[PDB]
This record gives structure tokens, C-alpha cells and sequence, in this order.
């Protein structure tokens, strides 16, 4: 089984990019496939589930007990056989963030969950901060390899470079490699060039270029998938395509990041003097 | 002393809106203030301090010592007589994130910094996660107002919604309250209106809407604060009337929180379908 941990920044599209690239791993390329939540925001599995918003494997624990806590109350089926887990966590303020996916992966690995008639296991990881469970992918070796989802945004190129400075920290010992950037495009001038710039200095690939498409919402209003809602409309074909660049990567390095100084430098260079990179 | 912690997502504008706001209270509404940067990426200070690169606390604790990492050796002045320091934090994956926010401001807390002839203390607060350091001024009883920058971005508006369910679980206890969000305009049509029904769903006010305005980098190039810049320009204005909102504000409320599905609900009564707000 290959493992794999999506980072990036808050509302770039890990979670789009992830069900979907899976969604079409499953459907287009015949793989079984596994989705590990774990992100606070607990929706990382909705539509590969149709709506249902996925008690947390967190929520289990609580109501049910450590007694009664199993991976098979937690793991749900959904769109092409795709097997669904949410980590969840504490709620704002009531303790770390990242603890329900260190309990989430614990449980996952101790009954095999990961090595059970899986080709590939997906973490949706939050990357604003890379510390407790959500640095578990990077940290502990629970991933072989991860991709980043970036855009020209500022906020977006410092998740990725943070991530790449944790591997810097720890990937010799646990053996996790960069597979590449996804540039989950908004539709703003120079993005495509500022990523390939970006990957070039970091040592790294632009592995695929996901168009903005507003069917993404399309298929959202109908709880499902754009590869389940519509398997022959463009960005099925993007997510096909990108699955099956996944799926053939051999791409996977140590990345050497990139300094703050550079950073503002790349933004800069391409017209994002405000950061939010609104306009090209 | 009056202590405000500024919250939003990473990038939203609150390291711009704190400095210039902040900014516009020293030099239009002589006020004493102080900046604490709670932020790991830590250059929530340099626009008041004319481009320098602070030294962070938790990197003066590790090269200098507990007895030598005095208040003294951290606070910078800049503009205005802004008093500055930054918190600091782990590299990524080496440690809590915000650890660095809890040694700091205990540092500063023990040392009476905050109570030295000071009228404000704005903390710059990452907000992504409500946890560790960052969940202090919510918590722990060391802030006493929140703002909330924000836009018609869906993690900008759950961002401010986490706030909200924090201060519901711990606000009566730490005695903070919500003095309102802020729009830090993104250029998109309805944005004003989508956050103005957010503030009252859920029972706060949207306090200002801060327009986007480019010279906001033409004074970044020159290490200065817009009202430092060019104090008669019309953000410099901008800046000067949130900073008069905030002085004078005492609407400070507990509020009460939107579930996930109200929030997808109202973005898209607002046609902000694609939760990233750019079009
Ligand atoms: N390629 C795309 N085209 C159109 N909309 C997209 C695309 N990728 C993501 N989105 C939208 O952007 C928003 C953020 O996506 P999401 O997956 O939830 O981000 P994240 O999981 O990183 O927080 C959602 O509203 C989603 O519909
Ligand atoms: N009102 C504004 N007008 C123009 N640009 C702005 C405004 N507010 C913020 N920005 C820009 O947006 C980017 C993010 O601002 P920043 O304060 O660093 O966000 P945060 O501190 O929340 O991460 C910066 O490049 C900044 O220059
Ligand atoms: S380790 Fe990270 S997620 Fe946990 S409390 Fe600290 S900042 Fe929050
Ligand atoms: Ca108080
Ligand atoms: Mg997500
Ligand atoms: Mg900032």
C-alpha cells in the first residue's frame, strides 16, 4: 500500500483535490482506496459519502467508550467501494487540535486497517501548523509520500515551504518523500509559472495543473463528487489524469525549502505584492 | 490597560489592519500601545519598526537564558511610540506551534510589561487552530476584547466562527468578549452584505469594512504603516476611524456560533459558491 498525506494551506482544495483524485483512482483506474480525515473541519469525506456528515472517530471515543472504540463504528463506504475515516478533535480551544488524529492513526495502524486490500490510503491533513497529529504524516513516518495543493497565494507557498522544512527535520529517519506540488488553480494570472518556479528551487515537481470549474460546485450542490456526478465532463478528466500521475509517480525527494526573503522575492517577481494574490 | 486580540485565518489582513490601526491610535488619538506578535510567522512588528527583523523571545530564551531573557532585551519602540515584541515558535514539526505565545506572554505578564503606561495591547494571533498559545486570550483570561478580521472566504468566516465556539465554551469564565469583525475588503461584490447578515447571526457587529487599497504596498516597500506613509490618504482615514470605532466600542458580546451547514447555507445565499472568494 502507498500512503499518502495531502498538506496545504486552509480553503485550497485538499479536500476537493483529494475525494476527487481518489474518486477517480477508484472509478477510472480500478484501486481500493482509503481516506483518512484530518483536518478539524470534519469534511473531507462528505461527498465520496453523499452528505453523510461521518461521526468522528474522536466523537466515538467519547460516547462509546475506549472499550468500545473500533475501526469498523468509524470507517465508512462510499463512492467506488471508497473506505471514509474522520479523526476529528477537541473543539476550539478545549485542548490540542491535532489530538484526534494522533488517537485516529494510532487506532488505524494497530487493527491494519491502512494494509487491509488498499492500494492507496489518503491523509486530508491540516497544514497551517505543522505540530501534533497534523505532523504526524511528516514526523512519524505514518506516509510514504506526500503532495502539496498551492496556488500563487502567499499564505499558500509558506504552508507548502513549512511542510518542506519539517522534512528537511525528519524525512532521512522516516523515510517520507515529496511527490510533488498540485497547483489547484483560481484562475489568476501567473500561478501555473510562479508553482513551476517554485518546485524548480525547492528541487521538486509541478506534478498536475487543476483548473478552476465551477461544475466542482455543481456537483457539490447534488453531494457528490465531480468524477461521480459527471465521469466524462473536463475535470473528471483533469482528476483521471491526475490520479493516474499519482499512481505512475516515481518523482520523490528531499525538498531544500526556500527562505522567507525568497518567498517574497517569488511573489513579487509575478505581480502578488498583496499576498492574497488576487490579480495577475 | 485595555487588552485586544486580533484573530482571523493566515493571510486574512491581521498583521496589516493591528499595525495601522494600531498606527492610527498612536499618532491620531495619542495612545499608548503595545504589539505582541503571536503569529510563528512573526513579522507582525516590522512595518512599526521600519523593516527591522525582530529576535524572537523564544530565540533569546535559547541563546541568552531565563535571568538574561529580560523584557528589556525584547521590547522594541517604532512608530509612534509603539511598543513591539514577538512571541516566536518552534521550527515546523519540532514542537507545539504555539508554544512560544504561552512562555511569552507569561514572560510579559510576570514582568508588568502590560501594565507599564500602556492604553492597549493588541495581540496578532494566528487563529487557523485555537489551541496551545493561541488559545490563551480566549482561555486563559489574557485578552480582554476580540476582532475578528475576516472576508466572504468560507475558512475566513469559520475561522471567526471557531472564535465564537471558543468563547462560548470559556468566555463567562476569562471574561473576554467579541467587539466585533472586520471586513478586510477582498475587491468582491457582496462582501459587505454577506458578513453584515454573519454579524448578525450571530449577535455581534461588523464593526468596519477596510478597503483594499494598493498603497498599502507602496508604503510596505518603504517599511511604514499607511499612516506613517502618507498620514492623509484616504486608508490612512480608513485606519484612523477603526481606530476611533475601537476606542469608543461598547458593544462587547458573547456570541453565539453558526453551525457548518448554516455557514455553507449563507455563503451561498451571498453567490459565494467557491469558497475561496476570488472572481
Ligand atoms: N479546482 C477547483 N475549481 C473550483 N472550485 C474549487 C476547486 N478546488 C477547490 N474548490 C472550492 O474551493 C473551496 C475550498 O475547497 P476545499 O477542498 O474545501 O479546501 P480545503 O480542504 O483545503 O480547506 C471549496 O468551496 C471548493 O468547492
Ligand atoms: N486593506 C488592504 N489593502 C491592500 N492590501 C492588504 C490589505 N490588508 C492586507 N493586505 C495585504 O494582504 C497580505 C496579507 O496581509 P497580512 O496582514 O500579512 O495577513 P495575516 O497577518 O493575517 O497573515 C499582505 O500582502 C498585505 O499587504
Ligand atoms: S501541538 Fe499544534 S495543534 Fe497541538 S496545541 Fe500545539 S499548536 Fe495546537
Ligand atoms: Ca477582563
Ligand atoms: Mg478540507
Ligand atoms: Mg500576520
Amino acid at each position: 500500500v502507498r500512503k499518502i498525506a495531502i498538506y496545504g494551506k486552509g480553503g485550497i482544495g485538499k479536500s476537493t483535490t483529494t475525494q476527487n483524485t481518489v474518486a477517480a483512482m477508484a472509478h477510472f483506474h480500478d484501486k481500493k482506496v482509503f481516506i483518512h480525515g484530518c483536518d478539524p473541519k470534519a469534511d473531507s469525506t462528505r461527498l465520496i459519502l453523499h452528505g453523510k456528515q461521518q461521526v468522528t472517530m474522536m466523537d466515538t471515543l467519547r460516547e462509546k467508550g475506549e472499550d468500545e472504540c473500533t475501526p469498523d463504528k468509524v470507517i465508512e463506504v462510499g463512492f467506488g467501494g471508497v473506505k471514509c475515516v474522520e479523526s476529528g478533535g477537541p473543539e476550539p480551544g478545549v485542548g490540542c487540535a491535532g489530538r484526534g488524529v494522533i488517537t485516529a492513526i494510532t487506532l488505524m495502524e494497530q487493527h491494519g486497517v491502512y494494509e487491509d486490500d488498499l492500494d492507496f490510503v489518503f491523509f486530508d491533513v491540516l497544514g497551517d501548523v505543522v505540530c501534533g497529529g497534523f505532523a504526524m504524516p511528516v514526523r512519524d513516518g505514518k506516509a510514504d509520500e506526500i503532495y502539496v495543493v498551492a496556488s500563487g497565494e502567499m499564505m499558500a507557498l509558506y504552508a507548502a515551504n513549512n511542510i518542506c522544512k519539517g522534512m528537511v527535520k525528519y524525512a532521512e529517519q522516516s523515510g517520507v518523500r515529496l511527490g510533488g506540488i498540485i497547483c489547484n488553480s483560481r484562475n489568476v494570472d501567473g500561478e501555473l509559472d510562479l508553482l513551476q518556479e517554485f518546485c524548480d528551487k525547492i528541487g521538486t515537481q509541478l506534478i498536475h495543473f487543476v483548473p478552476r470549474d465551477n461544475i466542482v460546485q455543481k456537483a457539490e450542490f447534488q453531494k457528490k463528487a465531480v468524477v461521480d456526478y459527471d465521469d466524462t465532463c473536463n475535470q473528471a478528466l483533469e482528476y483521471k489524469e491526475l490520479a493516474r500521475k499519482i499512481i505512475e509517480n516515481e518523482n520523490l525527494v528531499i525538498p531544500t525549502p526556500m527562505t522567507m526573503d525568497e518567498l517574497e522575492e517569488l511573489t513579487s517577481k509575478y505581480g502578488f505584492l498583496d499576498g492574497r494574490a488576487i490579480e495577475g
